[PDB]
């Protein structure tokens, strides 16, 4: 009787995640289109999302979708606090820690997701994938494995993309029209 | 005995897209009227439509008037962080990626309104089509594709104008008086 | 046992009207007197009441003062984006266009009115009048259409503000002290 | 079983206009120390105590802690757009004009006491009075007038804290330790 | 079955209340960090759990700890406000009779503490006092009042956090570990 | 069946200490990193989670979650209001008294730990070493004990977030799968 709020911080996850790897694949540079999205929809939604999980039973949905929609409100602000003067950039090094620390808290959520469905064991796998490749390409400094990673990551956004639609779509109609791994 | 929060999401949204494709088809350019609009009305009224629905049992409302008032706060800050020296102004293919993106989300948004009213279904129908040509005409550069989603925008967001004022009106009478194609 | 967030969302919107219709008019500037009372009384506090009309029953009022209340934070970006480098300033057409749709809206919900109070009916009659007038003086440029719909707006305003001390005055009475049909 | 939320909008209020007042009837200028507290005080405080007074029955609570601490926030803000380059300096007749209309605001709201206790009265036709003056001292510009509004001000704002101090003393103690209707 | 967000509030005070009155006494400047303080801790805290007494039947708390965060809140702003070009440095004696008005509104919410505990008597007392003094130091150009003033500050601050501690340390452990003096 | 806030609280403490220790410990300079993780994780996100405590019964955490949330709040506010030009950097001694006062916070919370969970214990044991250790290293100059004190933080860090991840994955699979001694 709650709102499933699920999908809309999926979304809000998953289309973000997409765009800043269309980057890290090397189509495009690090745009607003990143930042603004990153502001609104994968951190402010996400967080949202996070939130109305508290009523809901559902901890993990709680300390998931809030963490990471304060993760994407950290990189922006990490991105944008230089063209601030605020902070002066940072180092590729300490960004790769940062980065490598987000990754063990989604390793240990993986395991949270066990019971789940499927779609949802295999975005938080290729999350904590695409969050160690990027702690390893930023501290060694290797290009190319930053674009593997960006790879890896446009599955990640696609995963949770279908997971939210499939979701929503499945509630709509009342029976799985899309398949999830429940 | 919870009011329904669909008129307004649907109004907010509805008038704001109706502006912004104003400029589209080319009558006028990328205001700040269409800037503000989508900042306070578009946005954030349509983003309390969204998370109003969360009493009501409506993950479907929750997930979609929320992630447009989202989506118009990305488009005012894409647009405002260049006049602010945050962001350079942002690659049009990349434009194109982003509003391609929305139009998958909607596309699945859409397949969940089947059940619902004839109206809705066309708003999701339209809007669909919307970022579909908006995106093409944005990676390619047609001006003439462009102009001519602009002219679907226009009808898209008197249809949820419509709509919304259908919902508004037939709850007030207790009769359908105006027809939303149920 | 809610409390009646009506009146507040009346008073501002009422008071908020008046102003701006003292410079339509054209006794005043578009001071910032209308500028802080569009901020925090007609835009703030009547969303403010807007939302508060969620727990009630109201879709109506949620509608109608969330938006007003919102159309007035727009009218005030509108007038202080160009203040801060942001926005140029914006072409009195589109305006009209802008307060044209704001008229539409309201033209449909001046039929939502039908079954509720008189005054009411009265408020969005006149408002819908206002938001009409202002939209065709914008797009032709007629300096008399906006003098004249000045006027209609400080009579929408006074209503609103009329309607609002009825509803407040007659539930502590018991008794209807002001009529408001 | 709902905490009270009058205490608190009373004293935010009460507090921020014997300041206000103490530069009416001359002895300061008006310094940012009535700015933070028109912000956060008798403007911030205020709106919170009005919108507490929902889930309680209050509207008559709601519609005025609501719509006074919006003013105090408009006022602010009236005064700090001119510093901020947004708003040139306001027009005093439309100052008059404006402070008139949040007069007739409290004149209703007056009328809304009259079965309730003796204090609130006063604190209502104190501020109508208060609010009369002063738009009939800037629209006409009697520094006099204004001089002897700030005076009804100070005893205004020292009644509303009283009024405040004897809803959280008499709750607190069971019995009508300090004197209200 | 709600939580007790007295000793929230009453932390927030406190350690913001010894801080400022480290400066009062005279062995630091007015510090950011006193402000900082300010702002988050003794102003946003303490207003959250003067918000917090609403649902439990709490008048008293309610009226008095979101009065005193937003007493902090202006006292930053008289401070910072300067330093933006928004307002003049303030008068002094201004400053005292605003921080004297402070003092009447904390005099009659002592008589309000007569059936509560005995170290909430105390910080009601001195607190009293010294509003009391700092306005009379601030009237009158007496640094020794002032000085004088810190000293009961710093008492009145180590107050509210013994307070504080005993009852959130009361409840946690089921007996009086922490004498406050029901 | 509300959501258990404290591993989103844990979570955001926890992180954001091991990057600010990573600095202590001399590896990184205080960055934008740091900064960004202050303001959204260690700051606002444990807000939430504080908040969150009160409709469960949980005085300890609210009084906890929330004072820290605001700790690093006011912890960014000193490093950036220098850099907006609103107040002069701090005193090196004045910031040890400032952080000696959230330690005896720490102390005295720590004895609300002893019934609970032994890595709660835990948590706030390293914590409160961890605030006198920097406390004194501040108001006496040695960097050595700086040196130290990050790495106590270090570890206390990764408590918070062993603990986090125990609540949610005890939770998740009914079992304690990570052991955290109750
Ligand atoms: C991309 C990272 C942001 C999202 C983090 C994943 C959100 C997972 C929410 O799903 C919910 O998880 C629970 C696990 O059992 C189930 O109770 C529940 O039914 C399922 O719907
Ligand atoms: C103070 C300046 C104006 C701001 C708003 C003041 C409104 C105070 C509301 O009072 C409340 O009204 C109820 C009926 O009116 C009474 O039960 C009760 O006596 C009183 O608690
Ligand atoms: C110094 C400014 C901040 C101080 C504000 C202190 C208000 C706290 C009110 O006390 C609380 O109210 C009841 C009695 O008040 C008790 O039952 C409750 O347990 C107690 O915790």
């Amino acid at each position: 009787k709650l709102a499933n709020p699920a999908p809309l911080g999926l979304m809000g996850f998953g289309m973000t995640t997409i765009l800043l790897n269309l980057h890290n694949v090397g189509y495009f540079a690090l745009d607003g289109i990143i930042l603004a999205m990153g502001i609104f929809y994968g951190g402010i939604a996400q967080i949202f999302a996070g939130l109305l999980e508290y009523k809901k039973g559902n901890t993990f949905g709680l300390t998931a979708f809030t963490s990471y929609g304060s993760f994407w409100l950290t990189l922006v602000a990490i991105l944008l606090m230089p063209k601030l003067g605020l902070t002066d950039a940072p180092n590729a090094q300490f960004l790769g820690v940062y980065l490598g620390l987000w990754g063990v808290f989604t390793l240990f959520m993986f395991f949270g997701t066990l019971k789940g469905a499927r779609v949802l064991q295999f975005v938080f796998f290729s999350l904590t994938v695409l969050f160690a490749l990027l702690a390893i390409g930023n501290i060694a400094g290797n290009a190319a494995i930053i674009h593997f990673a960006g790879w890896i990551g446009l599955i990640c956004g696609a995963s949770a993309i279908y997971l939210a639609m499939g979701e929503v779509l499945n509630e709509q109609f009342g029976r799985t029209v899309l398949p999830i791994g429940e």
